[PDB]
């Protein structure tokens, strides 16, 4: 019986099962610990979450270290050659400030929650990175990451176009505001939730002169706009169908 | 797409809103939010608010904009997509 | 005045012209001059669709 246990409990899909059920708890602890409150001492199942995170980072410590290499700066570069490795060790270095900003008082306690939700982020596309196991899921996978590259040069040239648009807008509406950050936001604000769906057709053509007087040329918005959003949506976006069927093929 | 929207949800539903004690709504609101901002309505009123100038800012106020954006972006774009590029491969086979 | 917010309407209607100057610049990248000749050709097809 005890050749048999351990025959059972070490073999690699059991351990991969295991690991993958203590990550789910994990995962839910974690999401437990950010909506529910904090104190000045952490609860219960955030020392949990602490305990899982400083675990990990000691498994990576022995990963490097036990590694093929013998030189110590060449086994950490093999083991940093990895992208996956290199974002792991990123999220437990941004845990431990997180962590160390909350175990002080206020205000770095809210701080501390922020670098939590953000590691709460990186913590699901790793739960999106074990799915290649699945042989339905790893297809989905490698198109997420060459339509991610895609759409970055597509995000260039969006870009180019929305922050032109969004410039004019904000150039030729709102005529009378100082240097101040804010114009940046409006420029990026604006047209981003305008390709998506909501076109703010309030702040389109609103009435004026009948009310504020007319700014000029207020009347060249509502044309801007119109060419802004139809090359943009349909041009860039229907582009961006062929372009990822044609991603597709080879995948 | 459950994992992508579900950590949008949790990350908004973290930042703002955070004083909210158990309760089970709290997962109605991670999965009722990000869920209509898919397909459609962005919730246009809800996305930064002005605060501080009106209660008092919480402390990354302005990282649930970029997070947003971020997480609608690559969740419209890149699985929508995806998603034409899957059918037309499947309607050759059928 | 009030000439001077027409010239702004001019300025602005100029940047939109040298932003699409700087997409015209892309045709060096070999990732970004494939999608430019997109732009062109999906153009040349919306206008026969803005037409219907
Ligand atoms: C071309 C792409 C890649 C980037 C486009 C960025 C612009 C939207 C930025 C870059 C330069 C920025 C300006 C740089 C300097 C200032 C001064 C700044 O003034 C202050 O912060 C007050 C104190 C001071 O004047 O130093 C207000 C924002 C403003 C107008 C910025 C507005 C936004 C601008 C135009
Ligand atoms: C080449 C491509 C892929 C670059 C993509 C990234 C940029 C589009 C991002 C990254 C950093 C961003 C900037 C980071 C910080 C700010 C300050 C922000 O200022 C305010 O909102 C005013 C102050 C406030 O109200 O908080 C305005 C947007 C801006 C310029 C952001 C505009 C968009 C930027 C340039
Ligand atoms: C591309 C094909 C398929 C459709 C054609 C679309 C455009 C040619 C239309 C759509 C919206 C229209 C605009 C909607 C509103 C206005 C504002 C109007 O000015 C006013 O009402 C007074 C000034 C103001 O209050 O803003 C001048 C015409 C204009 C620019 C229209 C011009 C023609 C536009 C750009
Ligand atoms: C990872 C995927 C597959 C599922 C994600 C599910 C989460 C959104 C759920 C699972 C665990 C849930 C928590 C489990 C326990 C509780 C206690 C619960 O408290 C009560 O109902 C009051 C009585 C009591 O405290 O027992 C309030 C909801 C809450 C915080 C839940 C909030 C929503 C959570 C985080
Ligand atoms: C692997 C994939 C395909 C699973 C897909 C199904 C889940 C995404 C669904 C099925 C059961 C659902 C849960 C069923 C019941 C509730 C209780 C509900 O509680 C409330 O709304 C609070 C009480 C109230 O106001 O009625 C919150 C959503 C939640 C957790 C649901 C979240 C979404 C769940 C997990
Ligand atoms: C991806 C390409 C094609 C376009 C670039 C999009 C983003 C870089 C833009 C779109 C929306 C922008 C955000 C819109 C609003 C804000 C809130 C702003 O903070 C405030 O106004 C103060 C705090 C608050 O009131 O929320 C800081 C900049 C930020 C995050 C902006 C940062 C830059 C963002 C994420
Ligand atoms: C905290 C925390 C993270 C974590 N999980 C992992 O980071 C990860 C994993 C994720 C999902 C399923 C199975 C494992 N994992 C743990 C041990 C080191 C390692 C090496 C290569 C690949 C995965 C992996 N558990 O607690």
């Amino acid at each position: 019986l005890g050749r048999k246990i351990y025959e059972f409990y070490n073999a690699p899909i059991v351990k991969f099962w295991f690991y993958t059920l203590a990550y789910i708890g994990y995962l839910m602890l974690f999401n437990y610990i950010v909506l529910v409150k904090m104190e000045r001492w952490p609860s219960t199942q955030e020392w949990i979450v602490i305990s899982y995170i400083f675990t990990l980072g000691i498994e990576k410590m022995r990963e490097i270290l036990m590694s093929e290499p013998g030189k110590l700066l060449q086994k950490v570069k093999v083991w940093l050659q990895e992208y996956w490795n290199v974002t792991d060790l990123i999220a437990i270095l941004l845990f431990s400030v997180g962590m160390i900003l909350r175990l002080q008082d206020q205000p770095f306690r809210s701080d501390g929650r922020v670098i939590y939700c953000v590691n709460i982020i990186y913590w699901y596309i790793r739960l999106l990175d074990i799915f290649g196991v699945n042989k339905y899921l790893g297809p989905y996978v490698m198109m997420i990451g060459k339509m991610m590259i895609d759409m970055m040069y597509f995000v260039i040239i969006m870009l180019v176009v929305l922050m032109s648009f969004g410039v004019a807008r904000q150039a030729i509406l709102f005529p009378n505001e100082e240097p101040s950050w804010k114009l940046a936001k409006n420029i990026f604000y604006m047209p981003y939730w305008m390709i998506y769906g909501e076109v703010f057709a309030d702040q389109i053509d609103p009435p004026c002169g009948q009310l504020p007087p007319c700014k000029t040329g207020a009347w060249i918005v509502p044309a801007i706009m119109a060419c802004y959003l139809l090359v943009a949506n349909i041009l860039l976006v229907n582009l961006l169908i062929a372009v990822f069927n044609n991603t597709f093929f080879e995948v």
